[PDB]
């Protein structure tokens, strides 16, 4: 199961037109979240977005978002030390995907991005 | 591999006595790190340890340990809000394990705990 085929199916389930040329890093906008999909490392489908973090959130609160859960697609909050900004991402094997695999991954990623903006109050 | 079979092979490699009855959560002490191994969710082998972080590390420094890399066994640093302590963990599918898969996962987890310094 290649990246090309994976993206195709995903775009077919998003009511999106199958791109004639599938770039290495694909961008899909879900609401206000620009999500990027790519193969990294080879054999793994990685999805990531750049969230907005409340400057008033402590490290403990941010790290609490990364505790393991029963959903292996729950995204991880990290820092692009170099880029100087947060990176939220998830990941799964390209060889064990199901019809709804990629959609759920993208959905769990956005859901995680929304939770991060739900914390100030 | 069933959870029991994976644990048995790992313990043989670590030369550790295998309990008569294998519990769902299994611990192993490596150096100064107590590591816990369990199947969660079903079909996934989860390992985690409770590290001691450097109080000098800022928010950005701690979260930088979580960026994705080429090694899918690189551990994730998180926090248990109730216990009030950090939790470092990694995970991989039970259905795609090899002879040294769990040993490598444990090695990567401890290596990560050491990098937190």
């Amino acid at each position: 199961y290649s990246f090309e085929q994976a993206i195709t199916q995903l775009f077919q389930q998003l009511s999106l037109s199958i791109p004639d040329t599938i770039e290495p890093v694909i961008g899909v906008k879900v609401g206000e979240f620009a999500c990027h999909i790519t193969e990294h490392p080879v054999g793994q489908i990685l999805m990531f977005t750049l969230p907005s973090l409340d400057n008033n959130d402590e490290k403990e609160t941010l790290l609490s978002h990364n505790i393991f859960s029963q959903d292996i697609l729950k995204p991880i909050l990290s820092w692009d030390e170099v880029g100087g900004h947060p990176v939220l991402w998830n990941r799964q094997p390209l060889n064990s995907l199901d019809n709804n695999s990629l959609y759920t991954q993208l959905e769990m990623l956005v859901q995680g991005a929304e939770r991060l903006q739900t914390s100030s109050l």
